[PDB]
């Protein structure tokens, strides 16, 4: 068996050189592979593991050379197999292609931080490998730009970074999967130990391969289109994974590094530094699934996880918390305590003896936490409880003030350093948390509220609200929301859609305030949106309403958006009831939709300039809201630059973004991922606070907006004025099949019947995601440098200029790159030549040769002459997963010929050793080509991540 | 704040050298110092941490020179503390104390083995440093013996290693304290790192000194001396600590080995190859805070423990079994589990879907164990239920059945390497802890048995069974035991004690015999007391009877012991209930308050050779239980060699030892500690069922037997027939102190009106332990090996002889000597001083010559000229220890003085910064964590 001796070569022709001297990834991922292989063999023969294997070398192959010869021959091996060995195959690249993810998490994980690698610019804030740590940052606001101290411990301590957890837009992994990749990562890492015992060293092989096996042996199809209930719960996985023992970790970091500065306090216990919101069960946005009932569940369930998470961790603190001496007032509320009927510890203690009084007032907080969790479950599972609510906590202030206590008794008696320890990790846990662990968001279309008033204003015999212009809607919402009569009642014809609405505002106003983030009013537009939703919020008695978020999708909402917010400021009513605070929210991939993504990234830098504008003008403090597809969505090091790359005071302590499915696990499964991922949040917050990046030159400006012109006009009249193009798109991309399978919750279209306008961005993007081809992301970028090329010959010299001197426009274009990296037309022209009709075949050419041009500008921009020239780690990680992902693209693109054409008879080969085969046996395509085409949409989405 | 440098200094004056290159146990013990007086300065002042340094840099002189102005010196400052300032010196020097143990297991524990350093023979077994791990061990016996690798998994199969946990002889610590001992040892062990960044480093540091402040602010007395079930709640600490993980992760080393000599099977996951029994609750001899109600609660609490466990273990089991593909058998099993009513997981899931079988059956796994711990923790808290037990898990088979269902399943299709998982592990943990973690021993007097038969009999109008003789007594018990009738009725009056002997066989008769390990007779001497016990048993209904276990304590007890067993064999009944396996206590403590220590393990080395010899001549499985005191009770290195010193076919696989209170943090408080714990017990049991010690030349046999006639007549001649004794032995030694005050559960004698032979051995060895002269285990030794020396030039040469190659005789010796590395005849002159009589002073004086004299025979013995000459490590930990304790020694001193004394009236200083029974109880607790364990 020197098979393994092949692996390893083309491994290491994949990677050349080493990326520093502790690059053991081509290591790792030969060890990984080797392991999976062997398990293959001794799992479905010899056979099926040399043609996988022969497939991975020609795919290496490829991704070296790029010969066309190399497809032609994987293209060639995947026709010939039966549904059953396709299925095998096409799960074998996904398990591997996940591995090569572990691999990376490892290697990134312990990559050793090389001090005299940064170049003490910005450009050092785009990689992990060069970023600011804490401290680091620290001195950084105390040298370069002499603040003090105590200026930068204020900062922190009014600072909130907000990450807010979306559903995945495919296979949100299940937690169990996940918690395999976990026990599969640690015996790589240990494996490593430099010290390690050969007996150790073998157990440790051995259960890495088996944590390999048993994951393989697990079905990832069949069961349900997970309900949002179970998609929720695999989301909030993360937090028994990582967070919540992160959080505490983090903070006191932070208070070592204040420490190493002078200051000698810590950050406030009660200090939210780190929030966690929540879309999983609120957005509703098309989604039908998403019903008042499932907001309920989710809201309940995360009482729940959050009530058993304190319970659990109440004991080791009931333990530790065995001191005597003690604050006055603490006394009298242990003697008080001790005035009552000790079930969940008679493992430890028959009972808890007043000489113990912190044991006795945490005792007792142990039993509420117990009552807290019996009663959301009994609400959550019937309807109603039986557990009085005075036995639980309501509201956070009920359980921060015992622990709060305790902390100051403590404290008192000189026992700060006994309060600092499990009770500061649990008091910071109590202030991150809340009583839910995260904050959910509700989402719904404009629209639907419009509906909603239609129908009343129908009811009501004054005419038809959505008929009225602008101006009259807000001024009889103004009349109704100013005045002293309710609005509706039973007696008011309501459609299935009107019912969903009022429904959820009644399932809103029936549940705790700590369990709601914010209503965010998708496709926004006007004033009228925003007061229509405060207005239905309280005529359905929401008693503590949401803060309503605007989302600005378009690119004229965009520009329509601060005339807006500035009538919405100017308004008495609804200026004194946001209390100084708005919070919009922008959609990075919505916009780029609608008009190309340079255009779309320029003109949410100036709207966010307009919206601080009008949010000092009449005094309001602006909250930014990052939506997906943004520079500061994506995953690891680049964060950094781009939240510092945001315009002037545009954050101003309070940071709101989305953490997107695709990145969660890159961000959150590990350690030390979270740990900097939190670090990088904070330390950027921080810095982008008191150091701005630069404004721009006036020149420019003007530059980026004649550019934006060029980049919106190609962009349009490709994707919405080519007839064909929609042709082309059901054609060349599997657009449609991924409308129809079970891999996203949402319909993919608005309207069934609408072109490219009526479907949603997500699809859009994940379409050309699959034959990384990647328009959405560079399409319009193109024309755009080739324009100020050809009108000055030096606007060149400018973008270079900009590129290397101002962060928005390095870290826009990074990203261009970035997904550059993960492109390869080739593939793009393999799906042509298999899916697409012959008359439509130079159409893709022209595309393509835009993208080749397009990927030459953006490098001559860059100043570089490959991708990823000055990221060489991401360029090394990327091109081993390339490998995996490039034969799941030639087997989803026969697959998608076979499916779609039943007229295309192959020469099948003979079945490859014992099946699976027989778990979809309620499909209406072939026996397993619906699942192989959704095990290869499930591995390239893995794979190639987040793009745009 | 350069006080720091001094302490430093003095550490590296009382350890001069390093015992390796690894050795940094002098500067882990400077750090916990110089962190912990930090503390202590800023807790009470700056005044009291000078008084407390100038103490230790004292007692750390005095342990270099042993000057006795040393003495002088630490007495003259601790007088003059009013009980404030001297409840505060003594729990600083027990805290101080602590640490230092913290330190010497994370010394231990990291310790790079050294395979150079041995030297081939068995000595090497007496450390943990040279001694042999598993397959070392497997090499050994496959090269040197000629044994097969299949002989040795046939072994191991059939081998159960069986300890048994007791309670404390005095403060059982409670569990807190055991947990942040865990956070002390674990934060000084990573500051350690090679490898550390700047600030972990830092929080590392301040966690360290977070957690020495934690330990040192709370109390440790007021309440109860702690109530039998709190003891019992603190002796389980362990299983959560390390055990519960560390047995699979054990029990994998096994597999692991056995491949390594080409064995390809791993050993069977129902095979009991670690057993934990318990007493905790169940020994109720001179004992009566221990009742029927007590055994009830120890027992369902342990129930509930286990099911928690097992509860929390079967989730990410859960998560890890999702396959698919699964048996016939297995996928009928989840279609039937599928039919029913899932409250446990809705976190995780709305419901487990068929296509997850292996996740339905153990979720019912789950379902049932959350009921079966519900179920005992009713009972506990009221008496009654209203769970079905039809819905728990009452036995064994019940529990393992869906288990090992999954198990051949997931091996029917090819997933073996995952079942030998989180799977493998799991059925490891259900057959090792079972649905109890331990198993109760229930312990009583054979005179109360006495008591209940002669009520019986009494009330039968038939005559008294006590003044009936022996024969007697077994012709009666042989009739009723082969007989059809009941014995007794609700109408027999009962005393409150022979009631309660009867009520705790109906608890023992009302409770899973899954529960229950054997029941030991006390002062046991003849067949009838076994007998008894067995008719007790069955006459209460008890439907699963108990094994009985004899306890053979005094020296003719011993040697009439053989000849009872062999009686007991050659009846019809017993021989068909014990069904070819019987178990037979010994105990060395016990033995040695009898007859002095020498006399005592020759007499149970002989004794175990007849009970062999009797147990082969009738086809009887004999398990030797090993009480208290022994030499296979000590800590760590030296049990190996102390197991495979025992009796040739003692062992037989079956191997019970007492893990003494005194020891088990020592043994089980760390991760490593606890593997190498059950590593040595595994292997040693191996070797020595299959490399028996050598046997004894005749002339050594003749030798001991000599010495033991002598040994005897000193020992009883002092503690016995001395007439003054008793009178030294009460003011020399803080003995009623002991038993007047909350330090044991225990009443100290049997019969308060007695001598020295109502006197229990526990605080017989305490009492002594206290001054640091350990009188019980050397007295004896002296004029043995003295005699012989003088009647022949040459057995100074046979004894030696005795100590190079016999290893019963090496470990004997060794056991003493380690013990006068923890002995000064300093202290217990200072002892003298105070609280005795001028006129027996030469008494006293006397007993120390002999203590010296001893010291020396030892010695020349063992081919020394220093104590524990080799075994530096020890003797470094000791003499780490030493200088902490002596100032634990001059506390308790003058604090007995000035209790027992009214008159005597010191010139107290003033009280330093921000009631003598309480320092007291300090010293003695303190001065016991010291010495740990002795004889
Ligand atoms: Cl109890
Ligand atoms: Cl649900």
């Amino acid at each position: 068996l020197e098979k393994m001796a092949s692996i390893d070569v083309h491994l290491r022709q994949l990677v050349p050189g080493k990326v520093s001297e502790d690059d053991k990834l081509v290591e790792y991922d030969a060890l990984l592979l080797d392991r999976f292989l062997d398990i293959l063999q001794d799992l479905h023969g010899e056979d099926l593991r040399e043609t996988v294997q022969e497939l991975y070398e020609h795919s290496a192959e490829y991704e070296g050379k790029h010969e066309p010869k190399k497809l032609e021959e994987l293209g060639s091996v995947l026709t010939s197999l039966d549904p059953g060995d396709s299925i095998v195959i096409a799960k074998a690249f996904s398990h591997m292609l996940n591995l090569a993810n572990l691999a990376e998490e490892v290697q990134i994980a312990y990559r050793r931080r090389i001090k005299k690698l940064k170049k003490g610019d910005f450009v050092d804030e785009s990689s992990a490998t060069t970023e600011s740590d804490l401290e680091e940052t620290f001195k950084k606001l105390v040298g370069d730009l002499n603040k003090s101290p105590e200026e930068i411990f204020d900062a922190l301590k009014n600072q909130t970074v907000d990450l807010v957890l979306t559903a995945h837009p495919t296979q949100s992994v299940r937690r169990s999967l996940l918690q395999k990749h976990g026990r599969i990562r640690d015996c790589l890492a240990q494996l490593y130990a430099k010290d390690i015992t050969p007996d150790d060293k073998q157990e440790l092989d051995e259960a890495l391969q088996r944590e390999i096996q048993a994951a393989f042996r697990t079905d990832e199809i069949k069961r349900t289109p997970p309900t949002p209930q179970d998609e929720m719960r695999a989301g909030m996985s993360y937090f028994h994974e990582t967070i919540w023992k992160g959080v505490p970790k983090f903070l006191r970091r932070v208070d070592t590094a204040l420490k190493n500065i002078g200051i000698e306090e810590r950050v406030p216990y009660n200090a939210p530094l780190i929030q966690f919101s929540s879309w999983m069960g609120g957005d509703r946005d098309g989604n039908p699934r998403v019903t008042p009932e499932v907001t309920r569940d989710v809201c309940l369930l995360a009482r729940m996880m959050a009530a058993t998470m304190y319970f659990n961790q109440i004991e080791d603190l009931m333990f530790e918390m065995s001191m005597w001496r003690c604050n006055d007032e603490l006394r009298a509320r242990a003697d008080e305590v001790h005035a009552n009927s000790a079930k969940h510890y008679i493992e430890f203690w028959k009972s808890i003896p007043t000489t113990e009084p912190y044991r006795v007032i945490l005792g007792d907080v142990r039993d509420k936490l117990y009552h807290t969790r019996e009663r959301a479950h009994q609400l959550l599972s019937n309807g109603h409880s039986d557990v009085p609510v005075e036995a639980t906590f309501i509201n956070l202030e009920q359980f921060l003030e015992p622990l709060e206590l305790c902390y100051r008794s403590l404290c008192s008696c000189g026992d700060r350093p006994i309060a600092d320890g499990s009770l500061l990790d649990f008091l910071r846990q109590v202030s991150t948390f809340g009583l839910s662990l995260v904050r959910l968001d509700i989402r719904q279309e404009s629209d639907r509220h419009t509906d909603v008033l239609d129908a009343i204003t129908t009811h009501l015999d004054i005419g038809s609200y959505r008929e009225w212009s602008e101006e009259r809607r807000q001024e009889w919402l103004l009349s109704e929301l100013s005045g002293k009569r309710p609005l509706f009642g039973s007696d008011l014809p309501k459609t299935e859609e009107i019912a969903d609405v009022l429904d959820t505002f009644h399932v809103i106003a029936e549940l705790p305030a700590d369990s709601f983030g914010a209503y965010i009013i998708s496709m926004a537009t006007a004033p009228s949106d925003v007061l229509a939703v405060e207005l239905l919020q309280r005529e359905c008695r929401v008693k503590q309403p949401l803060r309503v978020v605007p989302l600005f999708e378009k690119l004229a909402d965009l520009e329509a958006a601060p005339a807006a917010v500035a009538r919405l400021f100017s308004v008495d009513w609804y200026k004194n009831r946001i209390n100084g605070k708005q919070e919009v929210m922008i959609g990075y991939s919505d916009s780029g939709k609608d008009a190309g993504r340079l255009s779309a990234a320029w003109q949410l830098y100036k709207a966010q300039e307009e919206l601080v504008k009008v949010a000092k003008e009449y005094g309001v403090k602006l909250t930014m809201f990052h939506g997906r597809g943004g520079t500061v969505g994506r995953g690891g090091g680049p964060t950094h630059l781009a939240i510092l790359s945001q315009p002037p005071d545009t954050i101003n302590g309070s940071l709101r973004v989305t953490v997107q499915g695709e990145v969660i696990e890159q961000s959150f499964g590990e350690e030390h991922l979270c740990f900097r991922t939190l670090q990088r949040f904070t330390a950027a917050t921080l810095e982008h606070g008191m150091r701005p990046p630069i404004s721009p030159k006036p020149e420019w400006r003007a530059l980026l907006d004649e550019m934006a012109v060029v980049a919106t006009e190609e962009y349009r009249s490709v994707v919405f004025q080519e007839p064909r193009f929609v042709e082309y798109f059901r054609l060349a991309t599997p657009e449609l099949e991924y409308g129809r399978m079970n891999i996203g919750s949402r319909p993919s279209k608005r309207k069934p019947s609408g072109g490219i306008e009526s479907l949603r961005a997500i699809p859009w993007i994940f379409a050309w995601i699959q034959t990384r081809f990647h328009l959405p992301v560079w399409l319009g970028f193109g024309s755009a440098i080739r324009h100020v090329i050809e009108k000055d010959v030096r606007n060149l010299h400018m973008l270079q200029d900009m590129y290397q001197h101002w962060p928005f426009f390095r870290v826009t274009i990074d990203l261009i790159e970035m997904v550059f990296a993960k492109g390869d037309p080739g593939i793009a022209a393999l799906y042509d030549k298999l899916l697409v009709s012959e008359e439509l075949w130079p159409f893709g050419e022209k595309l393509r040769a835009n993208f080749e041009e397009t990927k030459k500008l953006i490098l001559q921009t860059a100043g570089h002459k490959d991708l990823l020239e000055g990221d060489p780690y991401l360029k090394q990680r990327l091109r081993l997963r390339d490998s995996y992902i490039t034969t799941l693209n030639v087997c989803q693109a026969y697959t998608l010929k076979r499916i779609r054409d039943p007229s295309y008879h192959v020469t099948l080969r003979p079945h490859i050793s014992k099946e699976l085969i027989e778990l979809n046996p309620t499909s209406e395509y072939a026996p397993g080509l619906e699942d192989t085409l959704i095990l290869t949409m499930k591995g390239i989405a893995a794979g190639l991540q987040n793009t745009g």
